[PDB]
């Protein structure tokens, strides 16, 4: 096998390997086949199985989402990143047509290979950077103004935030099997179904200062955890108030119709929070139902904000 050889030195040139040493890509050659593609080709089609990833070295892809009713709804993406790795490590059906719109020439591996490299060192951190790029052009934080006449953004989470943030990896993501750690992590990273996070920062490209996020309790339930956050020099400003009502949107579009809460005695703000939608304390522990869309004390423009950027990240997240 000389191929391999030459294999992993192409591969060593890529700008997604850059700075591996050639050798260190040998056993990843082993398991990456090369393709070429024509403008028009289908690279991935709607209703397929999730069977490989593929790395673009060059050629720009359009992705489109076909839908049942009125004409596919369509996007540009340049070179350079993986596609497919969200479905291939869900196991899901692709919900996205992708075709190349120049010759295309790049690198089909399974799951194996996309774990392979995963653990190759620098390579997960690159590609949640990879990810939280291609995910940031589809949030335009929001400003909003809390209680206290203070001015915040509020955005979904992105790949690579902080406070994103093994056993509660897998006791979640149950559903993909015989996983590693390292599979388990980079999903949650890019999770906007079972997961979803709201966080609000000190001006419009700035520091996280607070979060807010639903856990559903299993793939697809109706009911989920919630969990809140607030920064240091930000409590008692009205900010995990406002998160909850961004929470409450996005749990009413996506169909969460539950919510469940527990932690310290200390954290009253907490209590508070799920206070005002009726809690039912039993360290303490409540369920609520999410209350309808109707309720929540924002003007309905800013629901509408809310609920498209909630549209948004969940469809970049859709393979
Ligand atoms: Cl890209
Ligand atoms: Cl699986
Ligand atoms: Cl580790």
């Amino acid at each position: 096998a000389e191929l391999t050889e030459v294999r992993a030195a192409d591969l060593a040139a890529l700008e997604f390997f850059t700075g591996c040493r050639p050798s260190a890509l040998e056993p990843l050659a082993t398991q990456l086949r090369p393709l070429k593609a024509e403008p028009g080709q289908v690279l991935i089609r709607q209703g397929d199985p999730a069977l490989t990833f593929m790395l673009i070295e060059s050629g720009r892809v359009q992705v489109s989402h076909a839908v049942a009713d009125g004409p596919p709804i369509v996007l540009d993406i340049e070179p350079g990143l993986i596609i497919g790795e969200i479905a291939l490590l869900r196991d899901a059906p692709k919900t996205a047509t992708v075709v190349a719109a120049e010759p295309v020439i790049g690198w089909v591996g399974d799951r194996d290979a996309f774990d392979t490299i995963l653990h190759l060192p620098g390579m997960f951190d690159r590609l949640v950077r990879i990810a939280r790029q291609r995910l940031a052009a589809f949030i335009t934080p929001i400003p909003v103004q809390v209680r206290t006449g203070e001015w915040f953004y509020l955005r979904p989470v992105l790949p690579g935030d902080v406070e994103r943030t093994s056993e509660t990896l897998y006791r979640r993501f149950q559903s993909v099997r015989k996983p590693t750690r390292a599979l388990l992590e980079y999903l949650f990273e890019v999770d906007y179904a079972d997961h979803f996070v709201w966080v609000m920062t000190e001006g419009a490209l700035g520091p996280v200062i607070a979060d807010a996020r639903f856990v559903r309790e299993g793939h697809n339930a109706t009911m989920a955890e919630v969990a809140f956050t607030v920064g240091d020099d930000y409590q008692g400003r009205g900010i995990g108030s406002f998160l909850m009502g961004a929470l409450i949107v996005s749990a009413n579009y996506v169909g969460v119709q539950r919510f469940n809460a527990r932690v310290l005695t200390d954290n009253m703000a907490m209590r508070k929070i799920m206070d005002r939608l009726g809690a039912v304390w039993v360290v303490v522990m409540t369920e609520v139902d999410v209350p309808p869309v109707d309720t929540v004390p924002f003007e309905p423009e800013l629901i509408d904000q809310i609920r498209d950027a909630t549209r948004k990240v969940i469809r970049a997240v859709s393979q």
